């Protein structure tokens, strides 16, 4: 079990990250693996990867997602110059974290389409500090807990539609979870 901060384990880049509510473990296991295990959690997201991501990872997972309430499975990670928050979500709770946004495209990848949105977050944590910024998304049709997703397709397609990335900075799989409960036992490669 680590504190919340950055580093590497086993050879991945991990990224833990919560905003001081209490009821969240995150762990770091061998290789690829890490397990996160909540109840009556805040605001956290955790997982491992890459430091810095590019725009044409193919990116592998494998393992078990059992979220009681909200809670998200994605690729997560970050953009720079400009400052974006980009989500490849692959499963979730009892939340689609696309309701009530726009919905600016589609994108078919790797078994399943994708509803692609943007969405803004006003004087919220970040890499940088408190900031206003957007967020990507690519939401998943059809939910799992493993695949393959090739990040270039969504990348390419956000770019398409107007949703350009700056720079990369980290890139992981991750389990986003607001105040609830659940585990998960993920393994990326
Ligand atoms: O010390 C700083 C770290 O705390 C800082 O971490 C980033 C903090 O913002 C986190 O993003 C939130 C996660 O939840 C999403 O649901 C929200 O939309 C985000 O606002 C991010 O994950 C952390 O990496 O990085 C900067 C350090 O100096």
């Amino acid at each position: 079990t680590i504190q919340p901060g950055t580093g590497y384990n086993n050879g991945y880049f991990y990224s833990y990250w919560n905003d001081g509510h209490g009821g969240v473990t995150y762990t770091n296991g061998p290789g690829g693996q890490f397990s996160v295990n909540w109840s009556n959690s805040g605001e956290f997201v955790g997982g491992k990867g890459w430091q810095p991501g590019t725009k044409n990872k193919v990116i592998n997972f494998s393992g078990s997602y059992n979220p009681n309430g909200n809670s998200y499975l994605s690729v997560y990670g970050w953009s720079r110059n400009p400052l974006i928050e980009y989500y490849i979500v692959e499963n979730f709770g009892t939340y689609n974290p696309s309701t009530g946004a726009t919905k600016l495209g589609e994108v078919t990848s790797d078994g399943s389409v994708y509803d692609i949105y943007r969405t803004q977050r006003v004087n919220q944590p970040s890499i940088i500090g408190t900031a206003t910024f957007y967020q990507y998304w690519s939401v998943r049709r059809n939910h799992r807990s493993s695949g393959s997703v090739n990040t270039a397709n969504h990348f390419n397609a956000w770019a398409q539609q107007g949703l350009t990335l700056g720079t990369m900075d980290y890139q992981i799989v991750a389990v986003n979870g607001y105040f609830s409960s659940g585990s998960a036992s993920i393994t990326v490669s």
